[PDB]
DNA sequence: TTTTTTTTT
């Protein structure tokens, strides 16, 4: 959460750092989490300056070994914003964690984006309501974004819908290339003030299209790396939770399978494979999380969305 | 396990050696396993000093020929920490060996990191339980680290979870560049006191990302060499076991394949290709080990992890 | 096989020769195969002494022209130790030759080191079994050395595993710089008593690591020359067979390729490009040998290793 | 001389 001015100290020129701001960096942790070469790669830099930028970075951010008990206390610290549905929350154990990544597995008609709206509303909630209390930025590629729904879950909780719209920042994307731009813009938006949650219903979606198969292939994946990694960094510098929604290919052989292949799957700190039962009610089975036993349970898609 | 003070003998200045500590070295074996040039490359050194540092190094560490029977007795000596599952242990023949390297082959949802937590817990175990009795340092790039799980396998065995957290040292990485830093920090952490196991769930993971293809390529590989080699040295100076977890590309042609290419594969003293069957149960097929016939067998992923 | 005492004759001081022993030389052939300058370069020498050392060297070792029929008879003389597998032996025409060099081409998981263990066991065998009857010294950089396996192929043939361990001398290396040291140590070990085979699974391996690219490059190669040449000399003074195992880079362009570049390839008297089929069975294609037509054939990796 | 990346439906 910490501005580089605190690194803008101990003799570094302000100017070059101001150049650094342009590249994307804004946190002290940015350099604390900076790849060395990539910081060197900004022009208007002498490498030794990068070296001492690392010096002050290390100086204000520990990155060495720490005791297990400590990190254990940090795992106490995670506010983990609630779904707004008690029993997904019991599935997720207190809801989606702060500073992590999430996945939506589904065909269509599932309401996964609907989940994402309900989350975007509930993030404003005071922690006693299970919220994280932070402004929310939402990015949609299909443009489905439903401020109406924001007003709806606002009606579910009574905080003014105008306050709901006070947060949630929506920019319509299109390129995979635009996404990263939205990400750095997101960063600059961040250090201004605390945010709760990043949402991307369709982080996968653009890649099927900008890249028409195949090979590419690698190149397609090659960009998600550059994409997905950044997401981590954001969560790594604010604790901001991260939600990813994936369109799922049909599997063919002799089924589903998430798109974006393995490279998404490794970054995938957690996974949620959704399904449709009768009615609003839909089935939610967990995959891939250290936090949790694999399991499943139902949740409804009400006029105010996720609940019972 | 032997501090350089024992080399800090027979006339060498303490100071220059204190400079050597800074470069990374801490063991007598470090110089006993030192490349010549690289020791010379530390500043504040005259080369002849390096020469006589080799003199005392050889003086306290044999590096010449030895009888096969002797090394055979050392192969009796390997405690080889058990998995906590008897039948992987029968696959691995008494579990993962001390002072070696290991590999996790899997897609996602496999529990390979889960294996790594269970190992991190079991390392504390007395040798009769198949443990090595040593403090454990765990490094995670995806941050999945699950102290909860540590408490869990603690419940599996009853040693206090607080004791479990007494060991296992966790530092969150990010750069490939940070990794090596964590490694030297690891060394300094080592010579302080005995450790059992190094774990890295995602030693491969950062390289896909810091390096976006291609070429690079070589450079990417070029770093893993510098990385992987160090791991050996650690195991070569403490007997500390080493676990590597690799994210696996999809293979495309007309399948899986481990990432990091050949250069990982050569260092790979052993390999474990994992798969998902139904339920907690997952399939474990061995690759690439002098120790073992190639084979496979099942193991479950319980609430306390690896077992039956 | 001939000690310098036979050169320690016709008036040379014993002392200076004793100094020569220190530099590395031990055979009469050493000076018979000595570079002039390098012998002069030992201190405590007057050049004329080197001159007359050449005089006695020539005096006890012919180095002039000889008839083709004679060398043809020597090509009858090569015992060429068998693989322990009849059909590699038919590939290699009677197995690996005495006093030559060999190469392992493979990715990983190939069993090339496994071949090297099986060879190390079979060298003890009486010539009727296709062995050379000699003690075997094995050097491993990755430490994979498997005395267990020695006992295993011992079980394959029934000579006591204790006798197997009576030979095979194992020293763990690490530097490229250490290697040469192990080589001179090897020499001193040699003239003591006859040996069959030198083995180095990983003569290439250390160079990727001690030298991080590039340039270096030349320097890297520069050392292998100094390395590989010595190997020849050993084989040139004992008939000891020489086995080299090479880790193979991925080739990239628009494949494999052996590492160490051309300079290894020229010394390479022979080459064996290995591959993996199904099961224990692996594919062996010959490259680069005057002796042989280029060809390939299968061989299995049994519990007792190379065979059918 | 060094050096693999990458699923779609
Ligand atoms: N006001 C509402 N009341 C009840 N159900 C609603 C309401 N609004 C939307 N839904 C349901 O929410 C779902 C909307 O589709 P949804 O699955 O959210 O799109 P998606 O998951 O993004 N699939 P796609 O749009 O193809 O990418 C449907 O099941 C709708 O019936
Ligand atoms: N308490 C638990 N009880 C049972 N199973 C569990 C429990 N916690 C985790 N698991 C299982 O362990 C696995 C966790 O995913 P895992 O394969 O360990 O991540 P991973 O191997 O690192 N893949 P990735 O995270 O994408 O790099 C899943 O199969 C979970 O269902
Ligand atoms: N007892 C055994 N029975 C059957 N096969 C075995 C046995 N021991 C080892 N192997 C096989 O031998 C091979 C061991 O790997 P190997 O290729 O020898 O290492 P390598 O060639 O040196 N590659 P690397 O270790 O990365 O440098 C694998 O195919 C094992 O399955
Ligand atoms: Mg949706
Ligand atoms: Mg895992
Ligand atoms: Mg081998």
């Amino acid at each position: 959460p910490q501005p580089i001015s605190r690194l803008e100290q101990c003799g570094i020129n302000a100017n070059d750092v101001k150049k650094l701001e342009e590249a994307g960096f804004h946190t002290v942790e940015a350099v604390a989490y900076a790849p060395k070469k990539e910081l060197i790669n900004i022009k208007g830099i002498s490498e030794a300056k990068a070296d001492k930028i690392l010096a002050e970075a290390a100086k204000l951010v520990p990155m060495g070994f720490t005791t297990a008990t400590e990190f254990h206390q940090r795992r106490s610290e995670i506010i983990q914003i609630t779904t707004g549905s008690k029993e997904l929350d019991k599935l997720l154990q207190g809801g989606i964690e702060t500073g992590s990544i999430t996945e939506m597995f589904g065909e269509f008609r599932t309401g996964k984006t609907q989940i994402c709206h309900t989350l975007a509303v509930t993030c404003q909630l005071p922690i006693d309501r299970g919220g994280g209390e932070g402004k929310a930025m939402y990015i949609d590629t299909e443009g489905t974004f439903r401020p109406e729904r924001l007003l709806a879950v606002a009606e579910r909780y009574g905080l003014s819908g105008s306050d709901v719209l006070d947060n949630v920042a929506y920019a319509r994307a299109f390129n995979t290339d635009h996404q990263t731009q939205l990400l750095y813009q997101a960063s600059a938006m961040m250090v201004e003030s605390r945010y709760a949650l990043l949402i991307v219903d369709s982080a996968t979606a653009l890649y099927r299209t900008d890249y028409s198969g195949r090979g590419e292939l690698s190149a397609r994946q090659m960009h998600l790396a550059r994409f997905l990694r950044m997401l981590l960094r954001l969560a790594d510098e604010f604790g901001v939770a991260v939600v990813i929604t994936n369109q799922v290919v049909a599997q063919v052989d002799g089924p589903k399978k998430p798109i974006g292949g393995n490279i998404i799957a490794h970054a995938s700190t957690t996974r949620l494979y959704l399904r449709k039962g009768r009615g609003e009610t839909r089935i939610c089975q967990i995959y891939d999380s250290p936090c949790l036993p694999e399991a499943e349970a139902m949740f409804a898609i009400n006029a105010d969305g996720v609940g019972d």
